[PDB]
């Protein structure tokens, strides 16, 4: 039981993780200092933390006893190097989604960690996100009982092949495992593990070798949860749509908290997260013959919520806001997704 | 060979809910028809509105009337095959409501008899004259949705409390309507159940028929509250989203009759929005239906018999139908894709 000092920060890499979806909010909040950042990009660093110092080594930060939590935004592949040699370094780590590739290496990091006495945390921030929030507060007053439905789409517009090594570089490729952990995650959060997975994953663009389009069915004996996204869809259809013994959710649109911080906004005020009136979502309930229908304000977004909570996790003990187990379990449902496709069956999970 | 065109002479099997509502209005506003006799046991409902008709109790008084042209089967599911036989055996022609049969064997021993004798078979799949669907089929052939690659319908309703159950009932009109614009996909796969309390028959549908590049996504439950999109359609520069069922149905159930050009309109809250994209341009256009028309499908069978024309839906695109179904039904019990 100590003096409580800003937590000390070392940020690994400082791409458009790092620069814009990690500094930014960390930047806000006085609970944390960013004392160094692994990165060739000095001149950013310079303008965005004139006081944190540029390293270019991993054991610059490992090896620095005054370093606390390390934020791991580098490349896919290098993921599970660098967040292991945190933790055997006895530094707390967040961890970028997806992950990891597989269950194996996640069950194997998270096994480090108790052992080592340290906090790993995955960034799944879309329980964060305006519309997963107000489901949440939806579902907590009653207003989305018994849930038999519950479908998402995470639908975009490329159509075109990047360059192979965008494509192709690294572990854990695809749209499946960069959208769909989010989607998937919250899926996890509502529901606990599902009985069962049946799953289509392929590459819908011309010349496309990596994963573009998925469409997930889990499992959960009534209740049904479908998760689908594709590349070549010019207009979305609802982002969710819940299905309750009484009442419907059906919800439009997605978390502006992303274009904010790539405008170069920060959390400043109460009016972060905001959604925008037109994508509201609409709830309809049936009470026996009377149906009303009715649009919800989105509770705000909060991005800010995850770090904040990661500071009481270090300081006072508190549980962690998400943890490697629940980071597991979304890799879990990705391979097994992933092996439903090849085999053409339903995977059963054990 | 060609000799005076007087009225097709029709016979119907049934006067619950189909031959009443669906079909006898139908049939009455089109001079083309006239209904001499119906199975039935509402002496008094069809005497109400075809005052010149006999009504008939067994089904050998409607197959050994030679003047008998044209036979509606809307009799019950289990009796389809039976009813339906019989009449091919009697030298007439046949109008089969949906869904064809249980089993695509059923289906195949029908239209190899039909053929036999020298008669027509079709099934009512009347949504492809449905208003949203027409709406789809013009958008697809003025280019403005090129290169389908998803193509989702939902066919939602709200019933808490309860050849049977749903997708057998409901997937079957957009099972067809699939077919009718893709033709046959390579795979199904399915999760077919009931979710209902204490349900016992088929009441939640999810089919996906696999096409390559282009998937089809076929569902519907019935503890929906609000539907979503019926049509959430997307190609390489455009997608169709649309909500909303056709009125004809219910108007119809409603007691009118197709008489003015305002048959089968939409309501415009729920014309389809197209969207489409130009490099970075971003636009949406709210697409007024075309008007469903119901009428076309026995303005069709009318020149099928007196003129030789193509039937308007064809035994083998039924019994197609049905194949999906039983292939859904093995996808889902053997929790695997079902390979065509």
């Amino acid at each position: 039981r100590r003096k409580v000092d800003t937590i000390k920060v070392g940020i690994l890499g400082y791409g458009l993780s790092g620069s814009v979806f990690h500094g930014p909010l960390l930047d806000v909040l006085d609970e944390y200092q960013i004392s160094k950042i692994m990165t060739s990009r000095t001149e950013e660093v310079k303008r965005d933390f004139p006081d944190a110092e540029v390293v270019h080594e991993l054991e610059e930060i490992t090896n620095d006893p005054a370093i606390e939590l390390v934020i791991v935004t580098t490349p896919s592949g290098l993921h599970y190097e660098h967040t292991m040699a945190c933790i055997q370094a006895g530094k707390h780590v967040v961890m970028e989604k997806p992950m990891t590739a597989t269950a194996e290496e996640g069950e194997t990091l998270k096994r480090a960690a108790d052992e080592k006495g340290v906090l790993l945390s995955v960034y799944h921030n879309r329980r964060w996100d305006n519309d997963f929030l107000t489901i949440k507060k939806l579902i907590s007053e009653g207003s989305l009982e018994d849930i038999n439905t519950y479908q998402v789409s995470y639908n975009r517009y490329r159509p075109e092949v990047q360059a192979r090594w965008r494509e192709k570089e690294g572990t854990a490729t695809g749209t499946l495992y960069d959208l769909g952990s989010h989607i998937i995650d919250q899926t996890l959060h509502l529901f606990g593990m599902p009985k069962a997975v049946t799953a289509n994953v392929m590459a819908q663009r011309e010349n496309a070798e990596t994963v573009d389009y998925f469409h997930l069915t889990l499992d959960y004996g009534k209740l049904q949860a479908i998760l689908y996204g594709g590349s070549i869809v010019p207009a979305n259809g609802p982002r969710y749509q819940i299905h309750g013994k009484d009442s419907s959710f059906i919800k439009y649109g997605i978390d502006g908290q992303e274009d904010a911080l790539r405008a170069g906004r920060k959390p400043e005020d109460d009016s972060w997260g905001a959604d925008v009136p037109e994508f509201y979502g609409k709830l309809t309930t049936i009470r026996g013959s009377d149906k009303k229908t009715e649009t919800i304000p989105s509770v705000n977004g909060s991005y800010l919520t995850y770090y904040r909570k990661i500071a009481e996790s270090i300081r006072e003990g508190a549980a962690l806001p998400v943890t490697a187990e629940e980071g597991i379990n979304v890799i879990r449902i990705i391979e097994a997704a992933m092996e439903s496709s090849k085999e053409k069956r339903t995977i059963m999970l054990e």
